[PDB]
């Protein structure tokens, strides 16, 4: 029963020595404008590939602009503008000749198809598709009917494309008024008591005031729900740092359990400060299980928790040695590290990958949250951050999270403004370019 | 800015050296008899105490069997019965008069109050008594009008009541018909686009085949959400076992990723031949990611996945050494693991409740499937035979989980049957007394 340890991921395999060589799903949104749908896609799409189920959002309007001149005006959409139909459904069927090669041919797991899919006809077109292709189809409605909530979308995020640029605010508000009730007559939503009784839906009513969910097949429609739960539109503000620089940074080491150093105290001391003059009504304070982040924590003189997801990588063998002393002591690992940073795991120890799959119900509790300052540790950073800026695998291992400085992150239209604020106190630079 | 390192859980704590020296909810379940929700109340209880919430279930029911004589019959019920009201409504207050002091005074954190409850008379009296007490109430309303559904639950749990025993199985079924309808006249479901528009509630329909949620106000709320999607009733096998055997073992040494010895490749073997004649339609097979368990999984020639939750417990910097040895070497560390089991962490390792915390997503994984063997370890078994067989986080640490034996559970009535089947293979005792 023979079997052989892989080098970088370090995961058991059989040694099988001519060497010969779960359906994907289709998220199909529903729903007037102006409710979200684009917003939930992004924010979905996000999460998924964070968790690792690789997922690409195909949004029919910019296939429509990539297929159309400029923007006229709403009477583009006008039901009866017979050729803007056509070209419009044309569109449509591109969308869905590409998720097809997403998903057929090039392995991505789930497509978010992000368009109004108003009609039950179209959803029987879609349905159809996803049938003869041996994919199931996950239906996600946003229904809301508050004027306040749709001029909201409409101000924070549809003036403000590109289909508008050549005009004021004003008209390009009136236009997508008047374009939104192109669908409103023929808008039907969706209905599990009634012609929708066997399809997998959720439908998500008032902003999330409220949910109907009907035939949840698996876990990953299981785990959008959740996820739709916990998330809301809240305004508000994450803080993101490390802790003070700590002994071992001084020596250069990684890993262990080292408490800060005097630089380390001086800027835990200026963080109270940056804290206070932020001006926050309210504030959760997050920390790893280590000293370092813990003692950062207590300058602050607010309650805090800790969180064993948030301690540093586990450096395994590694651990408390210095990168020449890796270099010197395991040539075979720090190479094969520098060639795969992501998915190389230390020697009874862990792997950015791994980080992810711990780091998950932090992410989880932040959708949860209002402001939340989390310190905590570089790799650990580097994940979070990556959630937040949308950031690849690819990319992670090699995010810049310098000590004592700070990282504000505003959620907003489609994504995060992300400010620096360095706290005005020297310290070791724990960096190592991206080679 | 001083810290010290606790001695049982290693957290880090402030020095302070007179010592001087989140609210909770009421799980309120509603519906007619036979609709499971004694069954969701069970199973969510066992989840929540498992996952570390402390949670009580307080059904009504068995303070009236508490307070009455021997069951006469139906007629108890009847809503004429002015005597049995006024002896059932004394029942429903002694239940939350527990309620306040378990939630009040013992700091539990939910309490279920398992009742009908179907009027809306009752829900503003438990509704009332959460305000007075700064309670959160949460509704879960199970809603079904299958008789085939209901049929069923009556022969599963009912008949076998211990308000039956002088009874054979025809006339206490008749006599439970006309119980339910006692309460059929005047049962008004909850209505979130109406009378509980205000409410935060999950309404499970058809036995799960749907949901409406209404108003989730924290993580636990959403937490039990989510449990709810993933679980169901269909019949199934979940099969536990360890790792045949391994090198470490015969050494008697913990941790490390030793693999197989003689006596462990022949009971892979027996396994293979254990599950066949099992003659399961499917069957998933779970391992963790050491050696040892996915050796076990070779031997069954069925296909397998990997997880690294199900990893052993980390001894930290005991891993490797035999227990004389810790002794010898660590004397402080032992007396403290003996007296505290459950919560004592190794150095740069981890402790019980740590790997409840890891194995959360193989409990949520498990109750989603049908039929599963999992291959694991010492201490990960006990964790996942303490959420199946309802133990405490006191005795699982000394639940015995010998080797070269499967533990067979089936879910059934209100728990599970437990088999054990030994594949008559020596190996070494690696328990220790409940000491
Ligand atoms: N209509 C509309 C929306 C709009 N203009 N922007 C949106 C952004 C998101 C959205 O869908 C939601 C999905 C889930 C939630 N989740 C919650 O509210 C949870 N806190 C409730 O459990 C909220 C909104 C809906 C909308
Ligand atoms: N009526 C009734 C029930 C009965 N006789 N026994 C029951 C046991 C549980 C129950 O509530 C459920 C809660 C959640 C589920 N979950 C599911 O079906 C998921 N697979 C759906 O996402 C099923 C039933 C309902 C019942
Ligand atoms: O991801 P790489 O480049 O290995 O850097 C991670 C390193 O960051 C460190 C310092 O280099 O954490 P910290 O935030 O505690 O200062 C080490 O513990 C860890 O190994
Ligand atoms: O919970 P305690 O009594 O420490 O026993 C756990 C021990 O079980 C072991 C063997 O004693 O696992 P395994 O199932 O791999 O045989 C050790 O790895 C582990 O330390």
């Amino acid at each position: 029963l023979e079997l052989t340890q892989s080098r970088v991921q370090k995961i058991w395999v059989p040694v099988d020595h001519l060497p010969r060589s779960n359906s994907p799903t289709v998220i199909v949104m529903v729903g007037l404008p102006a409710r979200g749908k684009t917003y939930i896609s992004k924010k979905l799409t996000r999460y998924l590939n964070w968790i690792g189920v690789p997922t690409k959002v195909f949004n029919v309007g910019e296939y429509r602009r990539e297929a159309v001149k400029q923007y006229s005006s709403y009477n583009f959409f006008r039901p009866d503008n017979e050729e803007a139909m056509k070209v419009r459904k044309q569109c449509a069927l591109a969308a869905l000749r590409d998720v097809k090669s997403y998903l057929a041919k090039e392995g991505g797991q789930i497509a978010v198809f992000d368009a109004t899919n108003t009609t039950r006809e179209r959803r029987h077109m879609i349905l159809h598709f996803a049938k003869e292709n041996d994919f199931k189809a996950f239906f996600i409605e946003s229904v809301c009917d508050d004027p306040t909530v749709v001029a909201s979308n409409i101000m924070e995020v549809k003036i403000s494309s590109p289909d508008y640029k050549d005009c004021n605010s004003a008209e390009a508000m009136d236009d997508f008024m008047k374009r939104i009730s192109c669908y409103e007559a023929s808008y039907q939503p969706l209905d599990p008591d009634k012609c929708d009784r066997d399809l997998s839906l959720i439908k998500v009513i008032d902003v999330g005031r409220r949910f109907l969910v009907n035939r949840v097949q698996d876990h990953i429609q299981s785990r959008i729900v959740y996820y739709l739960m916990n998330i809301h539109v809240q305004p508000r503000t994450i803080y993101l740092c490390r802790h003070g620089e700590n002994e071992h940074n001084l020596q250069g080491r990684i890993g262990g359990d080292s408490g800060l150093s005097s630089r380390g105290k001086k800027f835990a001391s200026a963080l109270s400060k940056f804290v206070e003059e932020q001006n926050l009504k309210d504030l959760r304070v997050w920390t790893s299980q280590l000293k370092s982040t813990i003692q950062t924590a207590e300058a602050l003189r607010l309650p805090y928790e800790q969180w064993k997801a948030l301690n540093e990588i586990d450096a395994g063998v590694c651990e408390e040695l210095t990168y020449e002393e890796i270099r010197d002591t395991y040539p075979e690992e720090y190479a094969l590290r520098e060639q795969d940073k992501y998915y190389y795991r230390y020697p009874t120890g862990e792997s950015y990958q791994d980080l992810v799959q711990r780091l998950e119900p932090v992410i989880m509790e932040l959708e949860r949250q209002e402001n939340v300052l989390v310190i905590c540790h570089q790799a650990v950073l580097r994940c979070l951050l990556a959630y937040f800026l949308d950031k690849s695998a690819e990319e992670m291992p090699y995010l810049k999270c310098p000590l004592h400085t700070v990282l504000k992150l505003t959620p907003v239209a489609y994504g995060c403004r992300v400010e620096s604020i360095y706290l005005n106190v020297e310290s070791v630079c724990t960096h190592r370019e991206r080679s």
